[PDB]
C-alpha cells in the first residue's frame, strides 16, 4: 500500500535549520540571516 511518496517537503531555513509549519513563518524568519533583497553583484 505505497502512500506515493509523491513530495510533500517542510520548510526549514537552509542558513540555520530550523523548520516551519507556515509559509510565512520560514520565510519571515530567513529576513533574519539575509538582509536586503537579492539585487545582484550587491549582496552576491
Ligand atoms: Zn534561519
Amino acid at each position: 500500500g505505497s502512500s506515493g511518496s509523491s513530495g510533500k517537503k517542510p520548510l526549514v531555513c537552509n542558513e540555520c535549520g530550523k523548520t516551519f509549519r507556515q509559509s510565512s513563518c520560514l520565510s519571515k524568519h530567513q529576513r533574519i540571516h539575509s538582509g536586503e533583497k537579492p539585487s545582484g553583484p550587491s549582496s552576491g
